């Protein structure tokens, strides 16, 4: 039923190329486009670049685009495969590719079609994408997260010496999905005077992901920012935080550099122990429920003892990489409970769903994600309803590669209508 | 043919509520969103605020969404009118409101629908929206526009002591559209690293259009920066450089206000006369060759004077406001020689195209424009193209609100194959 498929390069949310696709069917084109992170794992499946230096400084995709178009498309056109067989298409890609990490084509290329594919069959079934994908998935109800919004920026999203990336503000406490989107964007808006108050007007501009990047360099300060913005909002009652350090940014041989982004000096590192306990005071002062990426992608045994000690959510991103293998391991020691869903880390749809499903089936959360550099598809909107995992973290509410994705929740949510559900405060768990 | 019109509240690239509508025909379904401006002239059209301090402190649109589904809608559907009909459909709406500044429904209201019902037409004569957008307007042609990137930003876009708004760049030296993205691309990529070498990390977060904020006061060390980015990337022969003071801004009751950020003190406003020194200063020393509102939107003797001896394209924004009575003031004043066009100024598609065939009626040149509040709508993209106006700016290329209008030019330009026309070094006036 795939009649066409034609792949371009166009730009992401930091203006770097990125790759979109076409596809078509006789029930018309659906469009797709790939996301792109900073701090990604080693693990990670390939993004292929092109690495001509003289070209958007060697992060051209011109050769990925061009594996669809000379390769995958053909392929695809002539088996004349259905597009709601979602694991026949995605693993002909995967045998087509031959390698572990989607070297030869790219997962930039294969995930393209495979979102696109995805989009096809949905209306190739006439039935809304995120019903599409529950029944991929294997699920009956459907219901919309808890949006987690990263409304200060720093590790290497922003342009601050903030070492940890991400501070998250979560409505866990919100009656539906629309006043989750108010009650984010009002934090968010106090939380701009809070800081312009404090630091300036010069700490109120924004990283890659829409939070502000203010001149700090004390991870506390950030957390007691966010504080005193939902204080100040009014929803000290409705609000929790969740963080991204993504660790794996400045792991020093075995230590860690919280001001990895000031001239290197060894004496300033720190262990893991000491950053372990630093994250259990932060737990203790404030309403932090959920720290992804404490440690670095592979210091398993730091991993293992926190998540033991915690008492809290712990997301591995870098350490799971959206990657089933990766996840077995971490299930079997324990070392987090909840994963990141990228699809991009992995390179398709089929194994995006495996590797939420391993995590869930073994009582693990799953926070579904958007890249640092994303673009103005809004599949993972749709992605995280059909998925029903109860969170996900797709921006601050700022710039629209953020809110294509809420606002695409937002028209979920109302053709859902009176019977439509939130996580709420059971985002870990939606479905008890 | 209109068989349903429905409207909602989203966010918009600041994380402020916008109207957005969804429209329906037998071809299916037509969705577009409103745009809203910071540094918006007294004279726009009115955007309706609902102005409740407890919801989006008073910035909800739950008012104008009503209006569209408790009045307007109704009324289209009955009348049982044909969406290529545009103007047909405009003059009611303009009728139904009655006002002379769309104060009942709302300027967003009334866009809103009018967007909505220009891309369901395009659909109904099966061709594209830009084509669509050529024959409302009588234009057999179609070309690209060279695009204006507003790389670093100032004044009420951004969070430093900049005074002037925006600092652009136009590669109108560039082959093509696809080209004169990469110049884009590659300038303001080098352009970060030139920030960050001379003034720190601190200084490379981003204003409300991508641009970057360094916390600079010189207006002239902006330019100072696009010429050493521009050098660095090896354009300097492709591209030039346009402005947009925003004068009306840090207007004074007489005197401008070039430190308008930092707490009052009279002693530093400067006269119109001592302002355009500066700006006859900028051009004898870059390739400035466009400079959008340099005085005050009612400081006619400012524009005047200043017009007559420039050399150069002065743009008419917040003094025009995309209104056929403001710009035939400004023609016969001899004001200025170029709208910016922004079709939530004037708050209909119809209007929209009624102000820029009178500015290219009087020999002016014509620049569409997005708002500074954007969204993931890119109606403007096949606007420019269908207009011919040869010149669009729609931010940095940074933010997805700002690479979905550029990416969609991509997408047009593809379409348009071989016989693809580009503006280039005659995007003033690409007809003649
Ligand atoms: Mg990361
Ligand atoms: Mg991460
Ligand atoms: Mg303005
Ligand atoms: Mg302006």
């Amino acid at each position: 039923s795939i009649l066409k498929i034609h792949a371009r390069e166009i730009f992401d949310s930091r203006g770097n190329p990125t790759v979109e696709v076409d596809l078509f069917t006789s029930k018309g084109l659906f469009r797709a486009a790939v996301p792109s992170g900073a701090s990604t794992g080693i693990y990670e499946a390939l993004e292929l670049r092109d690495n001509d230096k003289t070209r958007y400084m060697g992060k051209g995709v011109s050769k990925a685009v061009e594996h669809i178009n000379k390769t995958i498309a053909p392929a695809l056109v002539s088996k004349k495969l259905n597009v709601t067989e979602q694991e026949k298409i995605d693993k002909l890609m995967i045998e087509m590719d031959g390698t572990e990490n989607k070297s030869k084509f790219g997962a930039n290329a294969i995930l393209g079609v495979s979102l696109a594919v995805c989009k096809a069959g949905a209306v190739e079934k006439g039935v809304p994408l995120y019903r599409h994908i529950a029944d991929l998935a294997g699920n009956s109800e459907v219901i919309l997260p808890v949006p987690a919004f990263n409304v200060i920026n720093g590790g290497s999203h922003a342009g601050n010496k903030l070492a940890m990336q991400e501070f998250m503000i979560l409505p866990v406490g919100a009656a539906n999905f629309r006043e989750a989107m108010r009650i984010g964007a009002e934090v968010y808006h106090n939380l701009k005077n809070v800081i312009k108050e404090k630091y300036g007007k010069d700490a109120t501009n924004v990283g890659d992901e829409g939070g502000f990047a203010p001149n700090i360099l004390e991870n506390k300060e950030g957390l007691e920012l966010l504080k005193t913005a939902i204080g100040k909002a009014g929803y000290t009652d409705k609000v929790v935080i969740g963080m991204d350090v993504a660790a794996s940014e400045f792991f020093r041989s075995g230590k860690y550099d919280l001001d990895f982004k000031s001239p290197d000096d060894p004496s300033r590192y720190i262990s893991p122990d000491q950053l372990a306990d630093l994250y259990k005071s932060f737990i203790k002062d404030y309403p932090v429920v959920s720290i992804e990426d404490p440690f670095d992608q592979d210091d398993w045994g730091a991993w293992q003892k926190f998540t033991a000690s915690a008492g809290i959510q712990v997301v591995g991103d870098d350490l799971t990489v959206t990657n089933p293998k990766r996840i077995a391991k971490a299930v079997n020691e324990k070392s987090c409970n909840c994963l990141l869903l990228k699809v991009n880390q992995i390179g398709s749809v089929t194994e995006s769903l495996q590797a939420c499903k391993l995590a869930q089936a073994n009582g693990w959360g799953v926070m579904v994600s958007h890249r640092s550099g994303e673009t103005e598809d809004t599949f993972i909107a749709d992605l995280v309803v059909g998925l029903c995992t109860g969170q996900i973290k797709t921006g601050a509410p700022c710039r629209s590669e953020r809110l294509a994705k809420y606002n695409q929740l937002l028209r979920i949510e109302e053709e859902l209508g009176s019977k439509a559900k939130f996580a709420g405060r059971n985002f870990r768990n939606p479905l008890a």
